[PDB]
C-alpha cells in the first residue's frame, strides 16, 4: 500500500474561495481493504478530514484545508476519512478558509491505514503575483 499525491499549480486572481480543491491524492495496492485518511497536522475542530497547516517561514501563517472527495464519508469519531469500496482510486485536497491565505510554503502530512501503512509530504508554496 503506498499513496501519492499531486498539487496542481494555479493563478488565484480573486479570493479562493472554500471547497476549491488544490491538489489530488492517489492510491495504489490497498484493494479489498478499508482506508482511513488523515494527517498528523493539527485539526480543525468543527470538521473531520481537515487540517490546519502553518507557515514555514512565520507559524502564524495558517493554511486550512480538507481531504476528501465523493466516495469519502467522515468518521463520528471525527479522526479522518473513510472509503469502503475496493475500486476508490482517488481523493481530494480542499481549501477550507475563507479567502485569501498569506505568501509562504505550507507543508502538507497526509497518511492512509487499514481501518480497524503509508503516508507522505508535499510543499505548498504560495506566492504573490504583481501585474
Amino acid at each position: 500500500l503506498k499513496l501519492m499525491i499531486k498539487i496542481n499549480e494555479a493563478v488565484f486572481y480573486d479570493r479562493i474561495t472554500s471547497n476549491k480543491i488544490i491538489g489530488t491524492g492517489h492510491l495504489f495496492n490497498r484493494e479489498g481493504k478499508k482506508i482511513l485518511i488523515s494527517s498528523s497536522l493539527e485539526k480543525i475542530k468543527n470538521t473531520p478530514g481537515a487540517y490546519i497547516i502553518r507557515g514555514q517561514n512565520n507559524s502564524a501563517h495558517k493554511l486550512r484545508i480538507r481531504i476528501g472527495g465523493e466516495d469519502w464519508q467522515p468518521d463520528n469519531s471525527g479522526i479522518g476519512m473513510v472509503s469502503h469500496s475496493d475500486f476508490t482510486n482517488e481523493f481530494n485536497i480542499y481549501f477550507f478558509g475563507n479567502g485569501d491565505i498569506p505568501v509562504d510554503t505550507y507543508l502538507i502530512s497526509i497518511y492512509a491505514t487499514e481501518i480497524e501503512k503509508a503516508v507522505v509530504q508535499a510543499a505548498v508554496t504560495i506566492a504573490a503575483k504583481l501585474n
